[PDB]
């Protein structure tokens, strides 16, 4: 069967003893909310980024997509980037991989011919690799796959400092940082693989590639 | 301000009591996932699919996007649904939309030549609208708001049901069943909006706009 | 075998040809551009629109896809759009559809549960089929393709003028035509099936969806 | 100003003069077509590929966008490319990139915080850059945008040659050629800037990526 009384059910029970905890559990933002964070993840079934820093409702605002990938020209991941700095002026994005994370497994070992729509999306795992293989040839299956990971995180915080959106709030000042962080499902916890990004500065510092001169390229020609 | 070791601290309290109050908790997923559910909601901070259902990680695959929308074109929400209808074999796919959707108040009240990436995404939300002008007429500003939210809903449970991937799960006798749900974040509570849709006969009952029409098209021509 | 020798030399003939009837053919447009037109039309081998408009190098800014499809939520249609109604300043926007469209029919009798990205892609041609049963079903097989050619223009020339671009264009009263046209391959002649577009009062008068209710639904409400 | 009967004139003479000469020129194309080449080239309006090859209709299919990039995830150039390969069956792909091509500067000078979905659009170009900044580095402007415009034609034929689509058509033995050619608008010439590219082999011996690496890169893991 296809009923959802029993998933209703568990819903029902679940707000009942939040607002039993709490009266303005949920009343506090019936009409408009103000999340000081974006998180952006992966949309594997192990991984709730509420529950995984016992959020409550209106403290996160979330996009998640296979292998947590952020493109400037993916409309639907750069429309929660420019809402919520532009609109709700969030403090903080965190970028979240993940270990034991089947798009970035398939980006390391799918030929790309194969067929169907996940394959195309996860051909900016591919780039990331490919930029690589220094980094990943010649280690075992499984650390090449945390690796994989790893560096995707790194590529993915990148894109979101050197976003449109990004970019243009911290060249107007606003306060926003940039969080490259990693989730082990099978352990629960959250490690943080690269420090604060909260502009230009720390960006050139904490990130290897040079978003400097990829923001600026003209003053590296004659 | 930007420091992170403060909602790092809370993720190890968290992992910890659910490790305490069950020992396979996380080690139980940590390298595979059967979830059986695929959520598509929206990403606003108040609405949560695994807290707001009390989900253990492994049980729910989540896209989150402004406004919950599916199109067949856009490669992201489509991936999420081609890994989990075809790779995962979910059974059942909740399609969330929820009260007090902004992005849905903003398909109503924008100016389509307003600037910016969020008004090109919910272009979406303009055609359900634009469908449904008539509904819409005359309301006052919240019913047609809600009112707003439910043909979104219902619009994208259509789309999810019309999609190759759907479309070709069905065809080849894979059981999937599709969810018309709405989200009250002012109370923490979940609606059905729409019966289960298990195949087209369902589709036939419960949807406004005619699936065998979309799908069987070019036997009304002569 | 691909060897291109036999193409490079027709090249050469024609730009040899055609500096020799006029010296400065190429040479003036050899640093700049200032076409009057953007052509949007179908990629279909038998189309070219520089020719069939007798066109020379720098009049006419093209892009062509399956279909000749518009959509906000295409960047690379929408950047050609961009392009030249805001840097370069074109006057007219041809959009043109063919008749023989496979494309169009492919819209008509495709099942959606079709694999690859072509059926992704002209789910913009269900949309509007599906809007039009009443002018399509019944008809004959080559009649209601050559009808959906036709409904198919007249939604792109919709699309073009309410897109964020167009919109902007006219608020700041920018000259800027849209027009909805149509080419027999066959006999090579172009069809004008929509009169010019030059804004808003135009295409209350000459669009049968209605485009001022699209740009200012709020207006429609209580 | 905006009335089209001039346009409509011209190509009634052009129609007429070509049947003159050719009675079933058109005629032969009514009903269908064999076109022997994809063409992916720049939108510029002084690049018209069927007029500067000469082509009659039905000989060259057409997809033309800003700065002629080529993304597994642009499902408008992918349809272009599917159709093409799998139902068409072209046996060459023309991927064609011109000098003095604005989009290709832009990609150089623009900083990423520019508004609008152009800039979203040449991102590919800018990563194209990053990935040869070494290259470029120190020449003038002229040489830079030059160098600019080849690395990627050089960039989008690697970008053919990697696609699902051609990979999947060169794994079951489907004859195709890749060829980067470049254009000089203020002379009318093509230059060919890259042999032809049959298969892998050829890919190996011509490409400055590594194309055998990306297709089977985790036969280097341990
Ligand atoms: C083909 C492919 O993408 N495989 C995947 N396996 N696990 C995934 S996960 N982490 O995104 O849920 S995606
Ligand atoms: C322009 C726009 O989209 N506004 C939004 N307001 N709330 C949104 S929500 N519910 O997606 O967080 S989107
Ligand atoms: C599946 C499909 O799209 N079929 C096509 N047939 N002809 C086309 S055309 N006019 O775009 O070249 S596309
Ligand atoms: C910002 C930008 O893209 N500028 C352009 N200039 N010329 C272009 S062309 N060769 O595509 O017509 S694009
Ligand atoms: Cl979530
Ligand atoms: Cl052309
Ligand atoms: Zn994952
Ligand atoms: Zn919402
Ligand atoms: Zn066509
Ligand atoms: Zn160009």
């Amino acid at each position: 069967t296809a009923d959802l009384s029993p998933l209703l059910e568990a819903n029902r029970k679940w707000a009942d003893e939040c607002a039993a905890k709490d009266s303005t559990y949920f009343s506090k933002v019936a009409g408009s909310q103000a999340p000081e964070y974006l998180y952006i993840g992966c949309a594997d079934s192990r991984v709730s980024p509420a529950q995984l820093f016992n959020m409550a409702p209106g403290e996160v605002f979330v996009q998640r997509n296979v292998g947590n990938l952020v493109s400037n020209k993916d409309l639907n991941c750069m429309s929660c980037l420019e809402y919520t700095v532009d609109h709700l002026k969030i403090k903080h994005i965190l970028v979240c991989g993940h270990y034991n994370c089947g798009a970035c497994k398939a980006g390391l070992v799918w030929h790309p011919k194969t067929a169907g729509v996940t394959n195309l999306w996860i051909s900016d795992v591919r780039e990331v690799r490919d930029k690589n293989a220094a980094k990943l040839h010649g280690l075992s299956a499984d650390d090449a796959w945390d690796k994989m990971v790893e560096l995707n995180v790194e590529a993915q915080v990148f894109n979101v400092c050197a976003s449109p959106i990004v970019q243009a709030a911290w060249a107007r000042g606003q306060p926003l940082s940039v969080h490259g962080i990693v989730y082990t499902p099978g352990t629960g916890l959250v490690k943080e693989l690269i420090k604060p990004i909260t502009g230009m500065e720390d960006a050139g510092a904490l990130l290897r590639a040079d978003l400097k001169q990829h923001c600026f390229f003209s003053e590296s020609l004659a």
